[PDB]
C-alpha cells in the first residue's frame, strides 16, 4: 500500500471501484481461473460493461473515454484480482483496440471497435509468429493483395485471447524483401474461413489466458481490413507495444501488489519464535524492498502513462516501467513466496501462482533484454540530443 | 579419504558414477520429467531401478545393502538425478540423507538392520518429518509429543510437509518428549508407515517437484516399539540438525541438477534459436546471462562438493552444506529463470522444460530449511569460526 | 508533476542550477575533492542564489521554494559536486529545517535569517561515537542549570563541523526517557565548552567536513532549546525525513553525473571497430542505470511532493533515499566499469562520483535503518 | 577462517607463513602505503626472500618451487595484508615471471627470470595501450625487426610496476596486417634507451602500486629478447592472463577477506540498539552472503589454481575465479563499509581502502565483462564440442 502522488479523484474513484471489482469479482475466481485454466468469460463481459475493456476508447466508440493513467490503475487493480483477466483486459485495450484507435478508419473503429468495448467481443494481437517475437521486423507471414481481399498465409504465434477474440490485428509482410518496412496490420475477423486456431499453450502462468498459434492458410479478408497503409504494420505494431508496455507494467504491478499483500498478510499471522514474522527483521527488509520495488514501479509505470496521456514521447519509459515492474512482480512473487515459506510453494496460497503470473511480465510485449535495448536507444538519443 | 584435487578432478569412481547416473537420468528420467510433473506421479518404477543401482541409499554401507559410497558420491548423483528430475532427485535425496542419514549416524546395529536395509533397493523408501504446520524453520520445537508408554512410544502430533509421505514405508520423526526441555526434550523415531495411529494429510498440490509426495503425518496417539527412538531422548534436536546438514548437502545438488538441466537447455535452445539473423547466443546479453548462469552453477557445485568432501573427511560441514544448499538453491532459481528467459516465449510454456525447472528450483530455496535460515546457519557458524 | 510537466519554476530552478553547477561546480570539483576542499566561494555564491535555504521563507532570507525544488537543486549541485551537495542539504534540511518547523519567532530571526545567504551556515548533531542509526541512545546529555543548558557528550560525524556557525544539538535531557528523554539545541559555534574534533579523513565528499563536536560543561541559554524538552528525538526523526529527501536528489546527481560520464565516455571509447555504446552489454549497463537513476528520481520527487502538500512522507522519503543511494553507487560503480581503467584514475571523475556516491548510502539513516523505516510504514499502512 | 577438504601441509604451512607475514609486515603500512601512495618497497623484497614474488617459480631458477594453488594461497593472504602488495606480487609471478617460465628459453629464463624472483629487481606486464585494453589481439604498439634486434613504437598502458620494475613483458604487433596473429612478446629491460615511463596514475585503490604508461620510442631490444615466435604475442597474452586471473581472483579473496575479518570484528563489537551489530539479522544476512560470496569464489579461484597445477585446461575457471572473486571483493567491501557504517567511510577504519582496492580486481587482467565473454566462449565451446 503506496501513497497517491497526487492522484486526481477521477482516478481515486477509478482505483476504487477496479479495486473493488477485483477483490468482489477477481479475488475468489482467481485461483480457478488458473488452476481451471479457465477464461474468466463472465468477468470480462462485466468488465466491458464497466469500460474496463475499452477504457482510452472514446465513448462515442463505445469505450470509457479515460486516460492511459486511469488504464495503468485500473490494470495493475484488475492483475491485482486476476493476471489472466488483467493481461485479457490488458490484450483488448492496448494491443488490440489502441492500434485501431491510433490507425483505423472511421469505418474501421466502428467496426472492429465499437463491437469491442462491451465485453461481448475482445480481441487479439497477432504479432509473434513461431520463429520471432523479440525479432519482430521478421514476421514471415505474409498478406497477399488478390482481387478485393489480402490473402494472409503463416502462423501467428502466442496469441493471447487466441481462443475467445472476435477479431485480430495481425501484422503479416505484405513483402518480406521490404524487411521491417514490409509489415502490414489487418483486421481480421475471428473467425473466417482459412484461420485455424493452433492448440492452447500449456502455460506457466496467466493460465486463465488463452495464448494459441493464428494458422492463416489461404485466408483471405477484405482489402479494407488493412490497418493503416501497407508497410506501416511494424511502426503500428512498435507503437501499440509502447502502449501496451504500460499496461503489462501495470499487470506486474497488479501481480506485485497483490503478491506483497499476500506477503504481508502471512507475515503478520503467521508465528515465529512467539511473534508474528514481520517481527524478524529480515522480513520486515524483504517487506522493505518489495515495497520499494513495486512503488518504484508504479511511479515508473504511472509515468509512462501520464506521458502517453499528455501526448509526450514515452517509449523509453514504457519500457522502463514494464521492465521495473516485471522484474518486480516476480521478485516480490519470489519473496512473496520465500515469506509464505512451505506455503509459498502450495496452491492452498495463492503465491505461487503470482510467481507463476510474474514470469510472463518480464516476457511478452518485449522481454527484459528488449525492453533495455529500447531504453538504452532512447537514453542514447536523448544525450546525443 | 578425499584430496583437495578431488574437488577438481573427480576420482575416476566418481567420474564413472558422475556417467552412469547421466545415462540413467537421461534414459530413464529425461523421457518422463514432464509427465511426472504434469500428472504430479510418483515415480515408482525409476525410483526402483535407482534403488537397484544404489543410489537411494548410497552413503549406506554395503554389509547394509547400500551402494557404499560416499557423500561426494551422492551430490554427483543428485545432481545427475535432479538434473532428469527434480522430483526423483528430491526423492532419492530424502531416501538417503533424510531418511538413511539419521539412520545410518544415530542408529543401532539392530535399528539399521531393520530401517536402512529394506529401503536401499528402491522398494520402499523412507521419509523424514521434522516440519510441523506451526513451525518449519525451527528444528528444536515440536508440538508432536513422544510419551513413554512401557515397551512403546506414542506420537501425538501432526508433523507438517513430508516428502513421500505417500509412498514412504517408513519415517525418521521427530517429537517431543519432554515438551518443558524445549530444544533438549526432542526426540527422533523411526516409525512405520502405514501404521495404527498415523494419518497421512492430503497431497499438497505444488509449484514443482510434483512428482513426489508431500502430506502431513498425522499421529493420533501412535505407538511405535521402544527401540524405536533414534538414539537416547532429548537427542532429537541434534539429530535433525545434523541431518539436516547431510540433507542440504542433496538438496544442494538436486538443485545443481534443477541449474544444470535449465543452463542445458538455456544453451541447447540459444545455439538453435535465432534472432535478428543470427543464434541467440551471438546476443552479448545471452552470452553474459550463460556465463553468469554458468558461473553461478559452477560455483554452487564447488560449494556443494566441498560441503560433501568434509563430510566424508569426517569433518564439519554445518556453514559449508548450509553454503552449499544456499548457493545452489538461489543459483537454480536464477539459473531457471534465466533459462526461461532465454527461451523466452518458449520458457513460458511446456513445450520446453524451463518453466518446470523454476517451478522446480523454487523448493529448493524452501525445504531443509529456507534460504533465510540457510543465511543465518552460515552467519552463526561465521560468527563461531572467529570467536 | 514527475518528468510529466516540471512546474514553471523548477524547471527554471534546474535550468539555473545546472547553469550554476556546471559553470562553478563542475570545474572545482575534482580539486574539491583532491585537496578535501571545502567549497567556501561555491558556497557563499550558492546562498546568494537561495539554494542554501531553498525551503526557507522568504520573510527570513529563504528562496521561499519548497522540496521538489529543494531535490531539482540538490540534484543538480551534487551533480556538479558531491561535497557542495551535502554542504547544501545539512545547510536546508538539517539544520534550517528543524529551526523553521520548531524554533519559535526569535529562534528563526537568530538561528535561520543569518543561515540563508551563505555567509554562515549550520550543522546538525545527532550521532555519537557511540550511536549513529541508533538515534535514540544520543547520550550528550544537557542540564537545566540557572538560565542555562549544560551540555556533555561528543556529537561524532558533524557535516560542516569545522565550516558551520550553529549546530542543531540533540543532547539528552534525560537518557532514563530513552528517545523521549532527547531534546534538541541550538548551539553557537565556536562556543565555550564546544571543541571541535579533527576533521575525518573520508572516501567522498571530500569537501564537506566531517568532524566530532566535542561538548565538555558547554552552557547555552535556556531557549537554546528547539521545542520542549522530550522533543528532539521527533525533531531528528522529522528532520531526518526532510533530510533524507535531500541526500536521496544529492545520490541523484552523484548518479545522473556518473551516468553523464559513462554515456559520454562509451559514447568516444571505441572498442572492436565502435564505440562502447554498440556493444551490447554497455547498453544493458547504461539502460539499467538510467532505469536506476530515473525511478530513484521518481521517488525522490514523490517524497518531495509529499512533503510540499503536506502529506506524510517518511516511507516515501526513505525509499527515495535507500533507492537513490543504491542506485548512485551502482550506477557510479557502473561508470566506473564502462570506462574500464578510466574508471581508476583521476583523469577521470567516476571514481569519484564512486566514492561519494557510497556515503549516500551511510548518512542520515544507512540503507538498513531506512529500510526498517520502510518496514514499519509499510505495515502500519496494512494494520 | 574458512575450510577446505585438505590442504597440502606445504599450503597450509605456506598459508600461516603469508598470514604471519602479512598481519606483522602489511598490516602496519596498509593504510600509509595506500594513503602516502608508497611502494612497499622494503616488504616487496621481504617476500622476495621469502619466495613470494617467485611461487610458481623452479628453485632451479631462484623461485620457490611451489604451485599455483600455493601462490593463490599466498595471493589471497597477501593481499588480505595490503592489496598493493598484492598486485605488485600477482604482476611478478603471473604476468612477469609466468610467460618466460611458460615461453621462454632456458637462457631467457636465466637472464629474465632469475634476477626477478628475490625481490631485488620486479617485473611488468604491459598488454594493453590508451585505445586498447580489453582486446588482446589488436596492439597499436610495433616491434619492426631489424636484424638482430627488435624496435618498439607505441605506448603500452597502464603497466603495473612501472616506475619500479626491471623489466617488462612487452606485446607488440611484429605483423600489424596479421592483427589477432601478428602480435609478438618481449622481454624489455627497464629502464631501456627508447622506453619513457609515463607519469603515474592516480588511482582509487591498490595505490602503493605504481601504474604507468610505457612510451616506447625506437626502443631497441635484442632479436633474442622475442617471447617464442613471432606471431605468438596473443596466445602468449591470453595464457599470461589466464594465469594472472587466478593471482588477481586471489588478490580479491585477501581484499574480500580482510573486508570480512574487518566487518565481522567489527560488527562483533559495535553495539545499535542494546546488542552487538551480530544479532541483527541484516547484519547476520550481511556477513553470510559476504562469507559464502567469498568462500564460493575461493573454491572457484583454487580450481582454477589446481587446474594449472594439473595441466589442465582453466581459461573458463581462471576468468570465474576472478570475475566472481573481484565482484565478491567489491560486494564484500560494499557490505563491510555498509557494516561499519560511519567507520565504513573513514581512514578510522580499512574498510574504505578495501573498497578502493577491490574496485580495481573488476577491472584490470580483463574487466568483468570480457571475464564474462571469456566464460560465455568457452561454455558454448565446451557445449559445441
Ligand atoms: C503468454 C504469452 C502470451 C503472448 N502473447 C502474445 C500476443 O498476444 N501477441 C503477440 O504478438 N505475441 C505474444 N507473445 C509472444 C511474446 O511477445 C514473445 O514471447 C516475446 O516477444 C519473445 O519472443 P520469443 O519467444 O520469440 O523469443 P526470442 O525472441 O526468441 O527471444 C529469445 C531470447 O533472446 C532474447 N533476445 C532476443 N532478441 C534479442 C536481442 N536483440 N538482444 C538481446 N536479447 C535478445 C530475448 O530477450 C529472450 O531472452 C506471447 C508470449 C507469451 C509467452
Ligand atoms: C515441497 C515441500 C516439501 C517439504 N518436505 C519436507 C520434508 O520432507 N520434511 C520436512 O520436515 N519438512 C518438509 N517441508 C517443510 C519445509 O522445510 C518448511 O516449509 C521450511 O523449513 C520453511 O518453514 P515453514 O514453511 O514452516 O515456514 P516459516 O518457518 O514460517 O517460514 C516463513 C518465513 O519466515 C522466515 N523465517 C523463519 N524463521 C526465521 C528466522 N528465525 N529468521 C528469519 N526468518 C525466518 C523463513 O525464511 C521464511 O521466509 C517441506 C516443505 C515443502 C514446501
Ligand atoms: C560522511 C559522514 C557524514 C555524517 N554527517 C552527519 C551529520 O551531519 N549529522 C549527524 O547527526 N550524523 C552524521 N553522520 C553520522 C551518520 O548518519 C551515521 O554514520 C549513521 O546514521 C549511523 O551509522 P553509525 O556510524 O553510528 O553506525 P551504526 O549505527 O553502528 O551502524 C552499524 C551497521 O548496523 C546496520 N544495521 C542493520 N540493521 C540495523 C538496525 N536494526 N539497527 C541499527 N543498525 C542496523 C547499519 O545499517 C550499519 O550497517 C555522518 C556520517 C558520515 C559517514
Ligand atoms: C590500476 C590498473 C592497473 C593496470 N595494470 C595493467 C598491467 O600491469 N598490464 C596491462 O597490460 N594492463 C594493465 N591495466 C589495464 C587494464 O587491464 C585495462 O584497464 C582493462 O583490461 C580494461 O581495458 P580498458 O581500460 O581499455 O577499458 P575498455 O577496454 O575501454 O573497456 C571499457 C568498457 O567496455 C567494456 N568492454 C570492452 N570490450 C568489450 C566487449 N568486447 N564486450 C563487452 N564489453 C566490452 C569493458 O568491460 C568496460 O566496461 C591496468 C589498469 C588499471 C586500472
Amino acid at each position: 500500500i503506496y501513497q497517491s502522488v497526487e492522484l486526481p479523484e477521477t482516478h481515486q474513484m477509478l482505483l476504487q471501484t477496479c479495486r473493488d471489482f477485483a477483490e468482489k469479482e477477481l479475488f475468489p475466481i482467481a485461483a480457478q481461473v488458473d488452476k481451471e485454466h479457465l477464461f474468466p468469460a463472465a468477468q470480462v463481459k462485466k468488465m466491458g460493461g464497466l469500460g474496463l475493456l475499452a477504457m482510452d476508447v472514446p465513448e462515442e466508440l463505445g469505450g470509457a473515454g479515460l486516460d492511459y493513467l486511469a488504464y495503468a490503475i485500473a490494470m495493475e487493480e484488475i492483475s491485482r484480482g486476476c493476471a489472466s483477466t488483467g493481461v485479457i483486459m490488458s490484450v483488448n485495450n492496448s494491443l488490440y483496440l489502441g492500434p485501431i484507435l491510433k490507425f483505423g478508419s472511421k469505418e474501421q473503429k466502428q467496426a472492429w471497435v465499437t463491437p469491442f468495448t462491451s465485453g461481448d467481443k475482445i480481441g487479439c494481437f497477432a504479432l509473434s509468429e513461431p520463429g520471432n517475437g523479440s525479432d519482430a521486423g521478421a514476421a514471415s507471414t505474409t498478406a497477399r493483395a488478390e482481387g478485393d481481399s489480402w490473402v494472409l498465409n503463416g502462423t501467428k504465434a502466442w496469441i493471447t485471447n487466441a481462443w475467445e477474440a472476435s477479431a485480430a490485428v495481425v501484422f503479416a509482410s505484405t513483402d518480406r524483401a521490404l524487411q521491417n518496412k514490409g509489415i502490414s496490420a489487418f483486421l481480421v475477423p475471428m473467425p473466417t474461413p482459412g484461420l485455424t486456431l493452433g492448440k492452447k499453450e500449456d502455460k506457466l502462468g496467466i493460465r486463465g489466458s488463452s495464448t494459441a498459434n493464428l494458422i492463416f492458410e489461404d485466408c483471405r479478408i477484405p482489402k479494407d481490413s488493412i490497418l493503416g497503409e501497407p508497410g506501416m504494420g511494424f511502426k503500428i505494431a512498435m507503437q501499440t507495444l509502447d502502449m501496451g508496455r504500460i499496461g503489462i507494467a501495470s499487470q506486474a504491478l497488479g501481480i506485485a501488489q497483490t503478491a506483497l499483500d499476500c506477503a504481508v498478510n502471512y507475515a503478520e499471522n503467521r508465528m515465529a519464535f512467539g511473534a508474528p514474522l514481520t517481527k524478524l527483521q529480515v522480513i520486515q527488509f524483504k517487506l522493505a524492498d518489495m515495497a520499494l520495488a513495486l512503488e518504484s514501479a508504479r511511479l515508473l509505470t504511472w509515468r509512462a502513462a501520464m506521458l502517453k496521456d499528455n501526448k509526450k514521447p514515452f517509449i523509453k519509459e514504457a519500457a522502463m516501467a514494464k521492465l521495473a515492474a516485471s522484474e518486480a512482480a516476480t521478485a516480490i512473487s519470489h519473496q512473496a513466496i520465500q515469506i509464505l515459506g512451505g506455503m509459498g510453494y502450495v496452491t492452498e496460497m495463492p503465491a505461487e501462482r503470482h510467481y507463476r503470473d510474474a514470469r510472463i511480465t518480464e516476457i511478452y510485449e518485449g522481454t527484459s533484454e528488449i525492453q533495455r535495448l529500447v531504453i538504452a536507444g532512447h537514453l542514447l538519443r536523448s544525450y546525443r540530443s
